[PDB]
């Protein structure tokens, strides 16, 4: 089936039967465990949420490509509040020419190592066959209301022999969604006063993509296959007003409706599969390089994250990522039957960004130790890895699996990352599932670096109103965390209903400083000798909730489908605040009709739980009035059919959101200065949306 304990698989037959507009996480999202959310719970660049699994933020959901990491947003500077101006990294790869996409969850993720304490998607690609085959595949939707932008997306695949032992595939993507309209929360906004009265909290940025891959397969015996494949991708935004606190100046105006952040990807990818007797065997190498050239933001209080029309133009933040991965896999034959996995992985992550580390010390006073000017733009971390997978048959239906994997961070030092995944027949149709990992975290570029210094005159201080400083933070231990998950599965005939318990204990999550370490010397009247804040460890946090499954076969035709998240907690334990803002619940609901061999009908129904917002500004004190502001439960409807006119064409049409539920951004989730905050109402839900589409293929 799709949905194991911990784990699900999402098939080309799903996404061509729910297209996405554009970003694969409109379908990711609808997994159990698994929310659309921001890091942490600012609600800044609300409209810009990103996978997240079981409420550990996206900066802990590991998004793979056929195996290989995805590091593009790390590209994207991290903010004070655990944000970056970043659509994430599961656009890349187009809808129309994926294969599968596997989404795993807790325990059974932490044996891939650094980032994936949440979890992993690996968005899958369709390969050659044994002949040539090619697709072409057109979507297009319109919404009900103008102000929503509407996206259109043509992608193409082909693939094939070249020899008896060359294959390749090509793929190629033109893809844009359209911004919102720069007016689109006007009247829903938050209560904005003084200067910043007729100031606009933004809907969703648009996007423009190029994707084009090449891959050349070459089996140069039975038991030896090299891949070769190169990825050139480009995603150009359209502004529709964004900014960090939702202040405006004139730059921001000028530039609606303009390209202001320009992210091109290219990957060089070398992969060697074996398979003999002795087992199996992959190595690869990946060179991913991340060009992310947008306009100039300032990095000061209210000046954090709006062009700064002092320092007018586009820099050019440029990631060099490096991945070299050795498993081999190994039947053996003992007292109890197994199978061994050992490896390597080694990576490089090079970050040049000529722009973040340019907050200088006039009016805060100066940090010893840190230039005021022409600090590098450059940082760096090497890890290197070791792990050993025991995939042990105690009785036939049971397997026991440790895992050890260690992990040598050039800057924070060693992790030991341990695993034990257990999966017990209890009958033909049961299954128990047991997991208790230990997953890890490596500080970002930006946490890491003593270069990396944001200012504020107080607003944004925590347990004071003078001037401070934010500070990188060498210093700091990688971030862990003890991933249990104890699940329960029937699966007889198609019939499924499963339902899982998670609790992931979060220890030394980073995140900017509660107490000064230290005062810097000299600047400004009220300004100087502001506070020093680095970024710190939180001792402890909890994330626990329930996923559950049900499908059931009403008729030979006709399949009910649902996956439920239910979020039992998320709390940081030294504040009490929430980690993340997450829906209490999500139910998902399709019902898929077979009406003929040819017509294939879908009913869908979303229902969101409740949404609170933070209790604590960045203070710490109390949030009061619109800033408490709750979003209630509401629920999402959509019809949609396939019509297959030949084994060479099939015709998509639905409708989204049939009874047109909308929600509008109304702001940030505190209140500052002349702008109250907006609670929970942070993000904009789309209305009624036609759709139509087209595959053709042989
Ligand atoms: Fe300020």
């Amino acid at each position: 089936t799709k949905q194991a304990p911990g784990v699900s698989i999402i098939t080309a037959e799903d996404i061509a039967k729910r297209p996405p507009s554009n970003d694969l996480s409109q379908i990711i999202r609808t997994m159990p465990g698994v929310n659309l959310t921001g890091n942490s719970s600012s609600g800044q660049r609300g409209n810009n949420r990103q996978i997240d699994i079981r409420g550990m933020g996206p900066e802990n959901t590991l998004i793979l490509v056929d195996g290989k990491p995805v590091s593009s947003r790390n590209s994207v500077r991290y903010g004070w509040r655990g944000e970056r101006d970043s659509r994430g990294d599961t656009n890349w790869v187009p809808a129309d020419q994926v294969e599968r996409i596997e989404v795993i969850r807790g325990p059974a993720a932490a044996r891939y190592g650094n980032g994936a304490a949440g979890g992993v998607v690996n968005i899958i690609t369709k390969q050659a066959g044994a002949e040539t085959h090619g697709n072409l595949s057109v979507y297009s939707n319109f919404p009900q209301h103008k102000a929503e932008g509407a996206s259109e997306r043509m992608s193409f695949g082909l693939n094939g022999p070249l020899t008896e032992n060359l294959s390749y595939r090509v793929y190629g993507n033109i893809a844009k969604t359209d911004s919102d309209d720069w007016d689109i929360n006007a009247g829903h906004e938050s209560n904005r006063t003084g200067k910043q009265a007729g100031t606009l909290p933004a809907g969703r940025e648009g996007v423009r993509n190029k994707d084009i891959d090449g891959l050349l397969s070459w089996r140069l015996t039975p038991e030896q296959t090299l891949e070769f494949e190169a990825g050139f991708s480009r995603q150009g935004n359209i502004y529709t007003g964004d900014t960090q606190n939702t202040n405006s100046n004139n730059y921001v105006k000028q530039m609606l409706g303009h390209e202001t952040n320009r992210m091109y990807r290219e990957t060089y990818s070398v992969t060697h599969r074996g398979e003999w007797d002795f087992g199996s065997s992959l190595a690869y190498l990946q060179y991913e390089k991340t060009r992310n050239s947008r306009i100039n933001e300032g990095l000061a209080g209210g000046t954090e994250g709006i062009f700064d029309p002092n320092n007018a133009g586009f820099y050019t933040a440029t990631l060099r990522d490096l991945t070299a991965h050795g498993e081999v896999n190994l039947p053996l034959h003992l007292g109890y039957e197994q199978t061994l996995t050992l490896g390597s992985e080694w990576t490089e992550q090079k970050l040049d960004d000529p722009s973040s580390n340019t907050q200088n010390t006039e009016e805060g006073g100066s940090i010893p130790g840190l230039a005021g000017k022409n600090r590098s733009s450059s940082s760096s971390a090497r890890i290197f890895s070791l792990f050993a997978e025991d995939n042990i048959e105690l009785m036939p239906g049971t397997m026991l699996t440790p895992g050890l994997r260690w992990d040598h961070h050039d800057i924070v030092g060693d992790n030991w990352s341990p695993s034990l995944n257990l999966s017990h027949a209890l009958t033909e149709r049961v299954t128990l599932k047991a997991g208790i990992a230990r997953a890890y975290k490596a500080p970002n570029l930006y946490q890491l670096n003593p270069d990396y210094l944001l200012y504020s005159r107080g607003q944004g201080c925590y347990g004071q109103s003078t001037s401070c400083y934010l500070r990188g933070n060498d210093g700091l231990k990688a971030e862990t965390s003890v991933n249990k998950e104890l699940g329960i599965e029937y699966s007889h005939d198609g019939l499924v209903a499963g339902l899982t318990y998670f609790r992931n204990d979060y220890k030394n999550k980073i995140e900017s400083g509660l107490s000064p370490v230290d005062h810097a010397s000299g600047g400004k009247g009220d300004y100087a000798n502001a506070a020093i804040y680095q970024w710190e460890n939180v001792p402890k946090a909890v994330v626990e909730g329930l996923e559950g499954t049900l499908t059931l076969p009403l008729a030979d035709g006709l399949k009910w489908s649902n996956n439920l998240t239910y979020m039992l907690q998320s709390k940081n334990k030294e504040t009490g605040d929430v980690l993340s803002v997450t829906p209490r619940y999500t139910l998902n609901s399709m019902l898929d009709w077979q009406a003929t061999d040819d017509l294939s009908l879908q009913a869908t129904v979303t229902w969101y739980g409740k949404q609170k917002p933070k209790k604590y500004d960045y203070h710490g004190d109390r949030v009061t009035g619109s800033a408490n502001d709750q979003l209630s439960p509401y629920a999402i409807a959509g019809l949609g059919g396939t019509y297959r006119l030949s084994k060479n064409l099939s015709l998509g049409a639905g409708v989204d959101n049939l009874f047109d539920k909308r929600l509008f951004r109304a702001g940030n989730a505190q209140g500052v200065v002349g702008i109250d905050g907006a609670g929970a109402a942070t993000y904009n839900e789309p209305g009624r949306t036609f759709y139509t589409s087209l595959t053709a293929s042989f």
